[PDB]
């Protein structure tokens, strides 16, 4: 996919530290911003993980007096680089288990590269409490929520983002080579050959300011809005 | 087809992230724009997917005061590049299973290329809310809908577009080489030959600003208009 | 036909996307313009498909006050190029099944080329709506319709055209080389020869502004005119 | 992980001197600042140690008169450097325990490097006691604590931090080489080969002002705030 590899590497460069739910969609990378809303259904049994659905909706219009007040203050610059290559092959000279004198082989080769820079933007809980206490919910707003209420899915907000700030790119390659030479005096053939190789590569480029991972903070809607920073499981937003 | 290849590759470079129903009609890529209606019939049983039919009609004229109000604000820059080539072949020297001394072979060769740059445009659901509450439906507008009402097919709006803005082009080639030398003392012939090889290539250039994929938002028409950004299945637009 | 090949290729470059009824008659390419009428008889049983017959007639005369109002606004630029090469042959040295010593052969060679640019001109459904609203039918106008009424064939309008304006040319060739050397001591002959080879070439150039395909929109004439952008089968225009 | 190695080495350069609970999350490194709050749940039985999770909250706002008074006065500069390289290989010529003549081998090679400068910032107990004296707790502040009260987890403060001032870098590599030559006349094969080698690299640059380790000082919330500079195990902050 040329994207899950690098984002998985970036998250693994933290030794599974912090939640930082990684992103998969090129279209949803841009939609994951601070104060954004996401919608997730309850899990099926234990392991059918309900994947996160990004909703391009902020909290400013949900509240009445048109907030439009981002409070991003965190910022740092981690530079990262790596590479990779390999070569796997094999050969067999088989004559006993049949009527053949098989002379075949194979070879697999590939590579990779990556280099980026990284911020980390957050939102302070004090900003959340100021926003909640000063300003309230526009309760006659369900044209985006009434159907969402019928679904009843818990709605979360984005409290953490990790984005890249440079002309970042990734380059991959691939080489798959097959071979075969069969000299089999039998019933259907006497001599035959089979081989085929294909090369392949690509190049993907990410623009500056693209979210790579995020963290959520569940909220509850029974009569009014309230954000639970570290809630428990089976915390139903609606009734 | 020289068009489904690259479009399928582009969708696959999302690792199946986001719906982004890909387009197949190269002429209909131009008709897929934000605020444009599409028509889809109900599915047949489970897998006979009703393919989306483009309609070159917007919602501005459906509403009375000649809206003509686009709210496009999204934009990022993904640059893509890749390549591919392959070559399979074979050879057979068959003499036992028949009356022939066959000397034949084959060879298939092909290649490809692609280079592209991509923006993406969106529509804010707050804009949907404002648009819905500011104006009502011009109910005496059905000479496009009474036939649609007779069909009763569910209609959608275009909320996402992923278009390419550059002289993007592809160059494909293809070889098919066959050969044969038959020395077959039998009943109808004694010696014969058969072979044929053909080359093939093409080149298609997509102009700047052509939609590649889209996401829809179902609406309901029973007495007045209302759009459901994410409704449930078997939600009939009409009665 | 030196024209069906390239138009079939152009339609195939859409992967059967959209109806886009292709044209076959070189003279009928100029007659397929927007707002033009076409006449099609009902199908025989299932597969005797009634081929569309172009009529060099517009709708501005059918309405009384001489509208002459085209609403062409669609336009893009698809550049397409391709080529083709092919060559097969054969050889048979036949001696057993008879009294002959036959040494013959054959060879077929051909090529093709095409380079063109593609536009597309369509019409908005709202234009159809207003065109029907303000302005009506001349009921004393049947010199072109009374015989059409007697035939009763369903009449369509041209709602979409794919026309090209560049100096496109097609350059084909063809070689067929037959050979044979017969040494057959029998009853009528003892030794003989027979062979014949002919080349071939052509070059057709289509001028600017030539329609390649089109789409229809059936209407109904029982008492007054009304256009159905997407009706059902067996919708008889007349009574 | 390219991050645990260096922090573990830095802590081991103290011979287990000082607590300095090491940091594992790169996102949490910037969040570990003096006067910051962390949350730890009780341990399970003895060894399921609850990993410390940072909370991006200071103590200036929990007390009413907007403290914003850091008392950092500690400072020193330790310069540290190291390196490493290795090479582990092997070879086996095995013929007795089977039907094979096995000639295989392996090779592992890797390296590392690091150069770093280190401060240490602290806070005086006298500051804690005086700050407790002048100003008290906002008792109507549990919208960030009442759910934390429901968790019941003991809350700490950050009293010691160790950070770096350079663009410190790490350069790990890795080589894994596999080989094999199998001459095994048996039941399924007569001769075979198998090998595969892959290199690897990475380079992470940690910017200036990144926390490496920290120490905590538990506080108690039963009716008012009070910090114990060194409490005992199973001291419940809440009731």
């Amino acid at each position: 996919s040329a994207f899950e590899r690098v984002v998985r590497r970036v998250v693994q460069e933290l030794d599974h530290g912090g939640e930082f739910i990684p992103v998969t969609s090129l279209q949803s990378s841009t939609g994951f911003q601070p104060y954004c809303l996401v919608v997730r259904k309850p899990s099926s049994s234990w392991f059918w993980k309900p994947r996160y659905k990004c909703v391009n909706l902020s909290i400013k219009d949900i509240l009445e007096p048109d907030a439009a007040e981002p409070d991003v203050q965190r910022g740092r610059s981690f530079h990262f680089y790596d590479a990779m290559d390999g070569q796997i092959q094999g050969s067999v000279e088989l004559a006993a288990p049949g009527q053949a004198k098989i002379a075949g082989g194979a070879a697999v080769s590939d590579s990779s590269s990556t280099s980026m820079n990284v911020y980390s933007l957050s939102v302070d809980p004090n900003t959340w409490q100021t926003l909640l206490h000063e300003r309230h919910l526009r309760q006659p707003e369900h044209k985006v929520l009434q159907q969402l209420r019928s679904r009843g899915d818990n709605v979360y907000v984005v409290t953490e983002v990790l984005q890249t700030q440079k002309e970042v790119e990734v380059t991959r390659t691939h080489k798959r080579e097959g071979s075969g030479r069969f000299s089999l005096p039998g019933a259907t053939c006497e001599q035959g050959e089979g081989q085929g190789h294909l090369s392949q590569k690509k190049t993907v480029t990410i623009p500056s300011g693209s979210t790579l991972a995020f963290r959520v903070a569940q909220l509850v809607i029974d009569s009014d809005l309230d954000v639970l920073l570290f809630p428990d499981k089976k915390q139903r937003t609606f009734q």
